DNA sequence: AGTAACCAATAAATGGTATTTAAAATGCAAATTATCAGGCGTACCCTCTTTGCGAATTCGCGGCAGCGG
DNA sequence: CCGCTGCCGCGAATTCCGTTTCAGGGTACGCCTGATAATTTGCATTTTAAATACCATTTATTGGTTACT
């Protein structure tokens, strides 16, 4: 939604220093939308 | 051959807020080889000559032209 | 001296369908040189067996005894 990408180190710097709390959040957000509950959507995305 | 839920207690029940760890891996921009792409030159003598052959027997119509009182 | 010939332009139904995507020019050669296009290393960011540093509300063990087949 936003022009371009920001790399980890510019989000950590943004909003929390600490790079590896962008990978666990990164990890919790995958995690949940690996919910059987949250994807049923997406999955008809499937064959692409 | 054995009743309790009394009131403390025990840490285990979690899933959540982070500065770390350095190793790895993953990308990144150099050096350094191959090969490709241009330029030049050639000294017996040689001199209009090749074409199109016909976007191919249309036809009907119009009009802008040269000759002419 | 304002008439007619002769040039050159311009135009000619509608949809579908089909089909061979297809061939034909007849002229040289060997140097230097720069000019790219290949190929070779290191450094940024992930991701790191995990290791790590605090908050958290919810069972677990629990404190066992007073009644009693």
């Amino acid at each position: 939604d936003m022009n371009t990408d920001y790399t980890l180190e510019e989000v950590g710097k943004q909003f929390d220093v600490t790079r590896e709390r962008i990978r666990q959040i990164e990890a919790k957000a995958l995690r949940k939308l690996r919910h059987p509950s949250r994807s049923e959507v997406l999955r008809s995305f499937l064959d692409d």
